[PDB]
């Protein structure tokens, strides 16, 4: 969970500093992200921690039958 | 938008917030567009406040993961 995104980083030879450098990001942010603390991550910094592991961040809202795309 | 869905859902902003038991200035950016501010917990939190469900997926290529 946390582990997948360590795994994703990590396969890709990068450190917590490269990605941090990467994203621009605090590396403290980086380390509390892969430690399972996504919850507390604003938006903008867990899309960009994504984009430098290659990924793209989909947030979505379920209300009833409706799925809109934030 | 989420202000037109909370409205939609007949709540004002102080109920969401009360609901959401989070701070209204929280839930003021979030309904103004600014949702690259927002703490995944409080977008969550106030996404349920409206009876919804957040999904944030990790897509690269066809492979996706949820993150919450």
């Amino acid at each position: 969970r946390a582990f997948r995104l360590r795994e994703l980083r990590a396969a890709q030879s990068l450190t917590q500093v490269q990605v941090a450098a990467l994203a621009h990001i605090r590396q403290s942010r980086v380390s509390s992200i892969e430690n399972g603390d996504i919850g507390s991550a604003q938006v903008n910094t867990l899309r960009k921690y994504v984009s430098a592991l290659g990924g793209e961040l989909d947030i979505t809202v379920r209300l009833g039958d409706e799925t809109f795309t934030l």
